[PDB]
């Protein structure tokens, strides 16, 4: 019970301190180690209804039962007098830094959640220590610490995003009294990803910072787990050496896949290349459907860029389809030409990419029909966008014993633990959960503070709200209708759904009925909400605030009776009442 | 109990049909009156908990226990073979049109929740008339069916923002690769007011055609209540005449009001002129410091307008004071002059409008401090928004019985109900409620349900979303954090802050700093969150959500277990933890 939970705390934190909040000496112990500059967790029993429990099972340990206790990594250090006996005597700092291992803890990943489990760790006293490497992609394109997302996924992305949404503020700016021409503006690339690479910059040399200040040994080498605590590393200078740590997390997130096509790897890009192209792609080949493919294939559209998507089976597996297909009618009558059902076999080159110019070379796509029909066309740039996947192999010698699954991923119970007792993995390399960054920030910090300060809080995985940046943007939260059939039968599923149009569209002469947005809800369990959806401007923001009322468990009656914001788009939701089983149009 | 509700059911309808879906008889009856086009109201009564001691109770009028069962105004028709009587005999729509009254129902006020009231009760087979007049202003502006808010309110006051906002599309337009010169494009008034005219034509035009396809006499008269029953007409014609009706609904909202000093109503307009102005204001005295001051402050200097608020006493009084404060210091830093703890005593003429040029007069404008100095500076227009009132005396003769509060305002029980029992008031002449468009629409749907269909459900007028549209938007829910000290006691609140900043102003070099929000929670009830505030971008959009989870109830732990959109701004509000009480800085 209670007394199995303490011996945990006990053994894995580096120094904690147990203590009570109305106490004069917890207070005076606290404030030599302030000026030590020795960090520790610390638990104010007189904060948990729990406390006179513990505070009499300590003695377990200690052998006495009042406060102040400081441990010290496992092993009971002293009361007050003792403390200051050591402190006195010049002998703590000593002691505070006895450990079994050169860390606390090693974190093998630099990016979204590996940051984040550092940083939090560090916090609580647990000497930490994080490492990166950015393996070069094929044509050897590089970048610094951070991760996916803020160097070749989310930053980059959405800034480049916010450029293709600047097209339509020119053209809607004339409607409101301004007086430009939209037809003689144009885009220029180069100074776009000038300035998505000064921003990415700072967030680099902010990270470094961040780890410098919270005592956390940044570590920019490859590293690989040999044995449960032996971490070897290799830096630049391809020198080889071993770390020890007590508990080792894996945070090394994935890398780009590739058609086993020829011509693929030699005249293709991927995601990482793209977002610091050093000039403008121009006529683009983007294979692929997943999201990645849909939203980088609306930016370069919306700057002009001529554009096709090649999909070999349906738009945006796993999401709803009918939003899916709803997303891709837009692009389609926004400019991006789709070849439909279709799949490459390879790539040949005309045109050497000619780096003196900013120029691109040129490329023969040779693919073909479902049905039997040939492809063929010419592209000055592919992009391939087909998946991304772990490397294991490469980070974790099959020899220690952590269980990959079939994909490539850890198996991990729902503390983010592998077979291994003092390893844990996080982020994308967490089987069958969201790979999104702010689930991998949500897991590592959690998981921090139970490993170096006795939380007990999980992260909940589910329901995890979601938003493709498309030309027309999508949100989403729960289970998409199709499969919410699925599962409680058609009989049991009411749908309520309905147009819109944003007001800034009307004076902007945009279009009436191409906006749309629909509640999921189960008949039997009160109407649940099982499933929310919008297509329109601003998703993110509109979505994000639904996420709540969904994990508290909202009904549509909730919907019902909360009052609108007017005049928003969100406010469509609280006045819902069309359902697709009456038949009745929803237009406007 | 059950008893008692269904004697007023039957009291109130104007035509309802008892049943059951699992009936061939009901379902026979139901045919006979979609094809002689009757509209009704029906209870199936299959469907309620309720239904065995209703189908029973029934008797008490009937005599008779089964169904379906036909009722015509309170009085009972007949079982089917008796309403197939009538209809075979030619004798239905002639009972069906008995009625002591000419209207079931006669609403005195053709805007938002008036319109919402009369479209919902005519779907349920009450006659129902709706009458709208607009008092012209005093210098003659006039408009359309509609009301508030589509014509002088929401609608173009939020349009006018966009074009604001657009003044910041292009500037930003420049960093992210467009080649635009911001500082060389110029905002045309006239070619803005054009278009914000043509939109509200469409509204105008859309009620007249709904009103008329539910069978609705649409009645563009002053209207004033002399009896209980009788109302009382005039057009533009000046001819007058009485109307009966059953049920009567007040729904007449307000307009503006004006300082009582010399040269104010001559030569000073409002927020009714404002939006239809044939010429650009120019140099403008916006005097007031309400919601509509500041927003009409706001998007006038947006588009190049020189503008100065003169602020009687506090900016934006009954909000959050701190983001009062924040909201102002964004405007003031953005261009517009306030001169604070200033107030008019006089407005002379300079200059007569003159209407062939489309050119202002120019005014001299003369007031004092609060602490002695004096105000005097010349104004080429004048807006008063110092609020709005309604005014019942024109439409309420005082000897019908109805009671008004001492604002001028209606009494109403939780119903809508005045002190005369065939009498209801909805929108703004409800005391003590929110003035907001969507709650006017929210009671004027229920009430009407209630009236017509045997529904029981009440509107909840609390925790109502609401969002200010300045230059920063400001979006807010709950209590403001000075009440919810002054009801519970500092100890009691804890208050969780943050600044941030939009990922879009990190290319265009906005501010690191401005954009602010917070959560205000009870420590004793589980940390309850008790409001909500944020000023950033997209404030409606962001409110709006968490509106639904805190009518539930959320708590702090609710937010901290919810996982979050990136990049957005909202998902700041799943990730807070520094407390004012901490006083850590909230900073970036
Ligand atoms: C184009 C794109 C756009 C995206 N947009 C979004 C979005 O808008 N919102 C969202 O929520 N998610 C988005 N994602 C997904 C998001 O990036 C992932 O959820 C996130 O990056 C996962 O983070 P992670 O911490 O698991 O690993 P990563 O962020 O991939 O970081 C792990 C790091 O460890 C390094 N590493 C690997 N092996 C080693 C080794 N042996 N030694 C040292 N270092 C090593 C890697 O190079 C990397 O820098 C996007 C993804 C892509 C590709
Ligand atoms: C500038 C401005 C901006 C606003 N912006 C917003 C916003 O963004 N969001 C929001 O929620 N609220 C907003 N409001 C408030 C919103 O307009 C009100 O809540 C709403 O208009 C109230 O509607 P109502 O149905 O009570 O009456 P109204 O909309 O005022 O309609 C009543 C109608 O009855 C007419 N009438 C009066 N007397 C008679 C008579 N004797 N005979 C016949 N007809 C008569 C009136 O002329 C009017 O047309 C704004 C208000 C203003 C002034
Ligand atoms: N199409 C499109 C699109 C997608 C998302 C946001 C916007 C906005 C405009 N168009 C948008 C024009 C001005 C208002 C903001
Ligand atoms: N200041 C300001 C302001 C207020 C509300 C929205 C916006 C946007 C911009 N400025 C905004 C620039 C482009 C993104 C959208």
């Amino acid at each position: 019970g209670t007394s199995q939970w303490l011996r945990k705390t006990v053994d894995s934190a580096a120094v904690i301190l147990f203590s009570k909040t109305t106490c004069p000496y917890c207070k005076k112990v606290k404030d030599v180690l302030a000026e030590a500059k020795i960090k520790h967790a610390t638990i104010e029993l007189d904060q948990l209804s729990n406390g006179s429990a513990i505070q009499k099972c300590l003695a377990s340990f200690s052998k006495i039962e009042t406060v102040p206790q400081m441990f010290v990594r496992g092993k009971f250090i002293g009361d007050s007098q003792t403390v200051l006996k050591y402190y006195s005597n010049d002998e703590l700092a000593g002691i505070v830094n006895e450990s079994k291992y050169d860390y606390d803890l090693i974190v093998i990943g630099g990016g979204s959640g590996g940051l984040a489990a550092g940083k939090e760790a560090a916090k609580y006293g647990a000497k930490t220590a994080v490492l990166d490497y950015v393996e070069p992609t094929p044509i050897g394109t590089t970048w610094g610490l951070g991760g996916t997302c803020v160097n070749v996924g989310c930053i980059p992305k959405k800034l480049m995003h916010q450029a293709g949404l600047l097209s339509h503020a020119l053209e809607d700016a004339e409607h409101f009294g301004w007086s430009l021409d939209r037809s003689k503006i144009s885009h220029n690339w180069s100074t776009m990803v000038e300035g998505v690479q000064s921003h990415i910059g700072s967030l680099n040399w902010g990270y470094k910072v961040a780890l410098r200040d919270n005592q956390v040994t940044y570590l920019n080498a490859k590293g690989r787990l040999i044995s449960p605590h032996e971490v070897q590393i290799t830096d630049k200078n391809q020198k080889v050496s071993t770390i020890t740590g007590n508990k080792i997390i894996l945070a090394t997130g994935e890398r780009p896949k590739y058609p086993e096509i020829p011509g693929a790897v030699e005249y293709g890009i991927t995601s990482d290349d793209l977002f610091s192209l050093p000039y403008f792609p121009g006529k683009t080949l983007v294979i692929g459907a997943s999201y990645v493919a849909l939203e980088c294939a609306g930016f370069l559209a919306s700057l002009g860029g001529d554009v096709t998507v090649m999909v070999r089976s349906i738009l945006l597996r796993g999401f709803d389809q009918q939003m899916a297909e709803k997303v891709g009618d837009y692009m389609e009558n926004h400019g991006v030409k789709f070849a439909k059902l279709c799949v490459p076999d390879e790539i040949k080159q005309l045109k050497v990419v000619d780096t003196e110019n900013n120029k691109p070379g040129l490329l023969l796509v040779k693919g073909h029909y479902t049905d039997g029909k040939k492809f063929e066309e010419e592209f000055e740039t592919v992009i391939f966008a087909v998946g991304r996947e772990p490397q294991l192999s490469k980070v974790l010698c099959e020899t220690v014993g952590v269980k990959l699954d079939k994909n490539g991923r850890v198996v991990c119970t729902d503390d983010e633990q592998t077979t291994v007792s003092n390893v844990y993995a996080i982020g994308d390399i967490n089987a069958g959960k969201p790979q999104l960054t702010p689930v991998a920030i949500q897991a590592g910090r959690y998981l921090a503070r139970r490993l170096f300060a006795g939380a007990t809080e999980l992260t909940d995985y589910s329901n995890v709200a979601t938003t493709v940046f498309t030309p027309l943007e999508y949100g989403a939260c729960g289970l998409s209708e199709e499969d919410a059939i699925e599962k409680y039968g058609d009989k049991d599923i009411e749908v309520y759904h309905s147009n819109f149009k944003p007001l800034e569209w009307t004076v902007a002469h945009r279009e009436d009925n191409v906006c749309y947005m629909k509640l999921v809800c189960r008949k039997s369990d009160n109407m649940r909400v099982l499933g929310l959806h919008v297509l329109g401007p601003n998703a993110g923001e509109i979505t994000q605030g639904y996420a709540v009322a969904i994990k508290m468990g909202a009904t549509k009656a909730d919907f019902d009776r909360t009052i609108g914001i007017h005049p928003t788009c969100s406010e469509t939701f609280t006045t819902l009442h069309v359902t697709k089983k009456s038949g009745v149009s929803p237009i406007v």
